[PDB]
């Protein structure tokens, strides 16, 4: 049987994560270590400055209090999950992780298997909020193949599932990540004298063929692998302004 | 050994160590010798925040009588994000980050808030300097090194991404000099430190970064070790399109046959 360390960015009690948990439990051992609240926009962040507390539920699930998606993978693999997981899966995220926005999303970040990435990590995101079952089915399909034939190249597996019934899905398509504009806007909110600031929505679609955007647009399930030279130009610039050197 | 120029440029200063940390404040007054410094930093120590940004709740901004701005529950990214977009009017020329208490060497950059504060993503507001002191004694040394490079930027601008700097904790007289270096690598951070609270429960600390895997010539590790000032031009990335596409057909997923 397969071992799964499941996590997300929306917290243990998210509709997405819990839907995925049950679907993967009928074929694989699922140990869920996820944040205590919604940590959307956490990315690589990991709590170094303070200690983290963990509460175990009756059903075996473990929540990380004030924790980030990365902590759940970190603490899970290293201390919490024994024996170690076969696969580290993140999701299902409520809301899409399309384009270059993946650099900021906590879900995709939980592909911080570099330690226990004997499993190429899986970041599954629903392009909507309605059909978490559809997205769970795709994950089930993709996890079944991994037990049958394992993957060699361990660039994470970012998946975007369109918010449609499973029958309405046209199929799968391997895509490279597109790109958005930077978010120039900041939404202001007045409190009962001061002003609060919200980080505005990411910029308009810039790059959308072979793009992870258009894949979802036509009905396909988008899949993207992800990873993480001007030495001469800098060294020449340093001597040009005369820094680090007397002349 | 270093004096101020006549360049009245604007600087957005942030860090991971928060507004009141010695590092950022040392650099704050040091750059105010020639430049117009506006410091937008987090309200507390956010070491290891990286690209994090509060997308689920609103942020509150406490302004000081000394021109500085603090962001309550904010991340190094927020301070730059809010600073450029709404707070700092007029906008900065360069977005310097530091000086970080503790070195940002090797693959510690992907998790470090200081380096992640230095993001030229919003505009060509960079090459944004990530300044990190290899120590906690000579905050002035690193400040003097920053002043040198910032003057250089006002002398002759630099095109194309980020500038990660690691200054050794030594007097400016003892500093060997400068050497442009590519980032080395550590054996991935693994430790989990358990500590017991007075109820019977156990609390967990995320352990220190792992042992230096790559250290030698032209690396950020050995550069500082010899006494030199390390400089790295950093950029994130996104190839094996065929391998994946063959696999999906191999295990028969997405396709009915």
């Amino acid at each position: 049987s397969m071992r799964i360390l499941l996590s997300n960015d929306d917290g243990v009690h998210a509709p997405g994560i819990q839907t995925l948990a049950k679907a993967l439990r009928e074929f694989a051992d699922v140990q869920v270590v996820a944040p205590d609240r919604n940590r959307s926009g956490a990315s690589n962040s990991l709590t170094l400055e303070s200690s983290l507390r963990t509460f175990t539920f009756d059903n075996g699930d473990i929540a990380v209090q004030m924790g980030t998606p990365t902590d759940c993978v970190y603490l899970g693999v290293n201390a919490l999950m024994r024996p170690r997981p076969d696969i580290v899966v993140s999701g299902i995220n409520a809301g899409p992780n399309l384009g270059d926005d993946v650099i900021y999303s906590g879900t995709v970040a939980a592909a911080m298997a570099g330690r226990h990435l004997g499993f190429p990590a899986l970041a599954v995101s629903l392009n909507g909020y309605q059909h978490y079952d559809t997205a769970a089915a795709v994950t089930c399909a993709l996890l079944r193949g991994l037990s049958r034939e394992p993957l060699r190249t361990g660039r994470i597996l970012n998946v975007n599932v369109p918010d449609l019934p499973l029958a309405q899905v046209k199929g799968i398509r391997v895509t490279r990540c597109g790109s958005r504009h930077p978010a120039d806007k900041v939404i202001p909110q007045e409190d009962p004298g001061n002003t609060l600031y919200w980080i505005g929505p990411p910029g308009d679609k810039y790059d959308a063929p072979d793009t992870d955007f258009a894949a979802v647009d036509e009905g396909y399930v988008s899949v993207t692998p992800l990873h993480v030279s001007a030495h001469d130009v800098v060294s020449d610039w340093l001597d040009s302004v005369g820094v680090g050197t007397q002349w």
